[PDB]
């Protein structure tokens, strides 16, 4: 059955808003799955924070298509390489969702200005374009190297490109470019289908005509092939990050043919086998929701390493990976080490692999692990190390193929080597971030000693006694800023004085405030390698389980944009808060996390533009769906557990390596049947709340019983 | 005799101004033939135009020891790379000309401040500084990274850099930088003779105490090696444009060891069979003079390859140049192609060959050839396609290992496809630059007029008969400006009719304007390819050597800051008017060639810090004086034939390829005697005003017979 599973991602979920609500700035465009290019039309001039993917669901111009983007961030970058069809050499297009189409590996969309018909897919480093022009009329194609995300943000420049056409049929060149990222190169190759009858290429003004090469910093190509009369011109693109004899090497290797439909039949099968990896029974809506979560988890990490293996470093000189290896860069870590990351320990260890290997390369070429990672370099986005819990984890899990020792140097050297936002000696003097030594110090104090739990964690493995105490210690230092009159964690300065006045509703942004686009309610829950701890120092489990009936039902409102998605303080728009609907678990009242899972999956997610409650930030708005869909969440996300919510859909079945599954089952009378009444794993009756790593790779079966009213399970 | 030849270079020659008159933007520090590094201090925070190769004789104090500079440039870049010794972290010191010294190879100061010695030498690729502390005082080095030259021109920014301390002897690092130069990415390796004890690191306001690696836009560091107590601290330098690993392969190869004055010793002796190329005879000034001159042309063009070949190419990707090659870049082609390219076919035939095919690679990534080259790429500084004429010149000379139909395709396709300042569908259609098109229009149609009569030259050789006639057509569009009423070449707009009001005394500068750095009086010249044609349309000899004798003696001032040194309207700073002097002799009267050129030498030139009558332009200047001292010109400088002016010195002797000399000789009672009476080649009397280049490589020798009054030879 060819479509099965792919029939099901909707990729205009997440590509708009509705009234002025949330996006979550994913896009409809081809690609790949982990892929280096992202074909998709832009409906923007030069997109920005509110449209960072290229694409909104309001608008109705499309202003050309190219070939790279992120997924879901709020910033922009990328958008290079951008083709545009035309008769009349225009730039622009009206269009409507009702002539437009999108599936996993394929888009298309009539352009109505000169009625000319445009059909994207993908291979892993190649875009794949199919323009059908009405008969009688010319068939020509624009190349803009200008085309790019918002100039005016990141002191982004075009520092030099290159058109160059070779013969009829090839054309090739670069950019480069600054912006979120400091510096990158993109280096093309391009094919026509057809002989390029006459061209023009420019920069700014100064044109010049059947011109075999321009070089400068806002050029553009437009070639002409003539009346085709039917025949539709077929493109096809190749990038790299280090040259254009790469590129041109991987449309050899990937894409020789000139076969569009091949192509696409292509991209869906291997969307099929990448989708196939979790098969679910629900209603056809649910299926939807799911499938599309689960493709938007799988877009990226993107493959940055050409065919040949050469790739560019972070100290932006040129390597090679070994021939059986992939180099990948797109690490929104502040985000993605929460679920995304977990969740590739399930579907994709063989990736997880080069992905630990590729964040150790920023190590042995930049000299710390990456903290947010974009076109094979930091840009220090977010606060953290982030990198650290999910190398950590993956070494834990037992996840093939890493040097532990040398991933432990890149962990260690990155644990006490202070960079910006880590000052590390600051960090073990005072056990905790000053707020007038070092900004957003809460927030940081926070997910910096669960950085350092990590790290314990694997000296510990590697029998490294001396550096578990000094990490254990530091995994400690949230402790330092607990305030034992207000409970909850707060700034101090270097006095070691309570910073006065302080208000827990309060958001910061990202520096001059001590929480990071949160505010204290919702940073209070940030301890997830010691709960216990927390449970204690708010009065003990009774008063925790109060603790958060306030933070699920207080409707205050003071503000942030990132923020949003209210069940009272909860906002599921951003991750800090993410965890904490499953923390009713460790209170000793289980249904109170299966309430407000079961609220958020239904209420919070849905099949429309809007689609998620925030932006999906790489995917890991949608990885939350996916585990708590299938009942669990990996609350600490390196100790191998998995905690249990409430299971969403009636069945999955995860299908791992190799001829193993795990079965997930329910027995239920209605969809109204959220409550665990008990669990079974292997046969046997399962007490606690949580299932292991291990429980899940070994392959088994978990039947979850379900009810209409809380049961008394774990209670 | 060590030191015979090298004890008369004077590096103090062309680096300051007396009065406010003219520099040669000379630097005094220590470099190589043709090197990588030019390792020198710089006497400004930021260098500028006014002191572009970072140093000022007119000042007294240090702010470092930068690794790389242009020579004599009327724009500042590189400056890359700085250590400064101190004992309290101080980052600039005074000093005084009568406590430094300076010769090939080696440069030493007294930095008075804290007492501290620092003497420079260096290898083709690494800088070798040693530094002597008081006895008692603390040993420290600052690193600054942020040092540059002005960041308030070109856009010039710091887009990346790092400083990492490898081990307690070791520090890598690197800059990407943009300027002047679009983008350039410069990687170091650095050891110290003694260990670093403590270090501090910092980033602007952020400070990092003992901490392995920093990372940034504005770097800086200190390493403390506390009391040597008299043993001086040696650095080591190695620098590479692709990667640290090279940079570190760089000081493998060329200075494993630890012996400074076994590096001043080479550098020396290298300097010594460079310059022993011409051995001359004349006054002790006239020695220190000529040398000089003839180190300023050997110091660039730069190696850009490291010793493993690799290179950053015009494409911004690393390549790999043959093992016995060597990559080049540092072309001011529009001074260079004059003299100074004629005077590397004399002497450095082997690196010409170099030379031609990194030009070529240019070509071959880019799509035409350097226009003006800089850390491997172009700026379009100027006007022309004047790697043209050289091309043309080597392969016209027979300089061996240059593959033609390739030099041939580059020439070709530069030629016909248009890019800035080469608007070739509009020079074929009108047969001029109408200025209202393109600027610089007569500047422009004068000089591309040459650049093509070369392409033609080439075509005959390759017997490309249709191109011949294409080429040699454009080679005659400085007709199509010649006015008839005034004699001038003047400016026409695109409907054909003369730009009113025009004055030839009236300079334009580098756009807005149809001449370039100069007015009419001083372009009228630049026919040399055809000056009889020049002559006729003029009215004859006698009406050609008249406008001469007004060029010469009309004293009016209107002006541009580099058109400087007058004799008349004749500016000997400017480079389009250095073949004028020797035109006398085409008019029937060499006599006044020889008043003028001995004019020139004996008042323009001199051993003080002035030194020059303008910017030396990476050595045009110098080049000028050895040709013309030597008693030639390369008039037409892809003809292969020196024209002859007035021998300044006794005798020279040109040792060439192999076994070969070239022997210039002098018969005359005194000083006075600057009059060519007679002249004699090989025994037999030579009757033409030229040498061939071909009477020069047979070797020989030529004989002058000089007399203090006018002889009528060649009237
Ligand atoms: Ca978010
Ligand atoms: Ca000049």
């Amino acid at each position: 059955q060819a479509g099965e599973i792919t029939k099901y991602v909707n990729p205009f979920i997440g590509t708009g808003a509705i009234d002025g609500g949330l996006s979550g700035n994913n896009y409809p465009g081809a690609t790949s799955p982990f892929g280096m290019i992202q074909l998709s039309p832009d409906t923007s001039e030069a997109p920005n924070w509110g449209d960072a993917s290229g694409y909104d669901y309001n608008r109705n111009t499309i202003f050309g298509f190219s070939h790279t983007r992120l997924s879901g961030t709020g910033a922009s970058d990328l958008i290079d390489i951008t083709l545009m069809p035309t008769s009349s050499g225009r730039t622009s297009s009206a269009f409507t969702h009702d002539e437009e189409k999108a599936r996993p590996g394929y888009y298309q969309v009539m352009l109505k200005d000169e009625n000319i018909n445009a059909e994207l897919t993908t291979t892993q480093r190649n875009g794949i374009h199919r323009y059908q022009y009405p008969a009688g009329k010319d068939a020509e194609i624009i190349l803009d190297m200008d085309h790019s995300a918002d100039k005016g943000s990141w002191g982004r420049r075009i520092i030099n490109s290159q058109i160059r056409i070779l013969n009829d049929h090839a054309v090739e060149g670069y950019r480069i470019i600054t912006g979120w990222a400091k510096l990158r190169k993109i280096y093309f190759y391009m094919e026509f289908s057809s002989p390029i009858l006459t061209s023009t290429l420019r920069d700014g003004g100064r044109v010049h005509e059947n011109t075999a090469v321009i070089n400068g910093t806002n050029l553009h190509g437009c070639f002409r092939f003539g009346q085709l009369n039917g025949k539709p011109l077929t493109c096809k693109v190749a990038l790299s990050s280090v040259s254009m004899e790469n590129a041109r090497q991987n449309m050899e290797q990937e894409a020789p043919h000139w076969d569009f439909d091949r192509y696409v039949a292509a991209a869906d099968a291997d969307w099929e086998k990448q989708l196939g990896k979790i098969e679910v029974k629900g209603t056809e809506v649910q299926k939807e929701i799911f499938y599309t979560a689960l493709y938007h988890t799988m877009i990226q990490p993107n493959t940055m390493s050409d065919v040949n293996g050469e790739y560019m470093a972070a100290d932006y000189t040129t390597r090679k990976v070994a021939n059986n290896e992939t180099h990948y860069t797109t690490f929104s870590l502040w985000d993605t080490f929460r679920a995304s990351h977990p969740l590739y320990t399930l579907l994709e260890p063989e990736r997880v692999t080069d992905f630990v290997k590729s964040m150790i390369r920023q190590y042995e070429y930049y000299g710390y692990l990456p903290i947010w990672q974009l076109w094979g370099q930091d840009n220090y986005c977010m606060i953290g190390n982030h990198s650290i819990p999910v190398i950590t984890d993956a070494i834990l899990k037992g996840i093939p193929g890493i040097d532990m020792e040398k991933a432990y140097e890149a962990v260690y050297n990155s644990s006490v080597t202070s960079h910006p936002n880590s000052p590390f000696e600051v960090w073990e003097k005072y056990g905790f971030m000053p707020e007038n030594i070092q900004t957003q110090s809460v927030s940081i104090t926070l997910e910096q000693a669960f950085d350092d739990w990590c790290v314990a964690q694997l000296a510990a493995k590697l029998n490294k006694d001396a550096d578990y105490q000094r990490f254990h210690k530091r995994s400690e230092y949230y402790r330092n800023l607990f305030h034992p009159k207000t409970k909850f964690f707060q700034s101090k300065n270097d006095k070691g004085e309570w910073i006065e006045p302080f208000d827990p509703y309060q958001y910061g942004g990202n520096g001059g405030h001590p929480f990071t686009e949160g505010n204290a309610w919702q940073y209070f829950w940030y301890v997830p390698h010691n709960i216990q701890a927390l449970m204690e120092l708010t009065g003990g489990t009774k008063a925790f389980e109060q603790k958060l009936d306030t933070f699920f039902t207080s409707t205050y409102k003071s503000m942030n944009h990132n923020a949003s998605g209210f069940v009272g303080q909860y906002a599921h728009g951003n991750e800090p808060s993410h965890h904490v609907a499953y923390l009713y678990n460790f209170a000793g009242q289980p249904w109170k996390t299966q309430k407000y899972v079961s609220h958020i999956l239904n209420t919070l997610y849905n099949n429309t533009s809007s689609g998620y409650a925030g932006n999906d930030d790489c995917g890991q708005m949608s990885a939350w769906y996916v585990f708590s869909a299938m009942g669990f969440y990996p609350v600490n996300p390196a100790d191998g557990r998995y905690i249990i919510g409430s299971p969403l859909l009636d069945e999955c079945t995860l299908k791992l390596a190799g001829n193993k599954e795990f079965r997930i089952r329910t027995i239920r009378k209605s969809p109204e049947d959220i409550y665990i009444q008990s669990v079974t794993l292997n046969g046997k009756k399962h007490k606690d709340f949580f299932i292991t790593h291990q429980d899940i790779m070994n392959g088994g079966t978990m039947v979850f019983k379900m009810g209409k009213k809380p049961s008394g399970w774990g209670k």
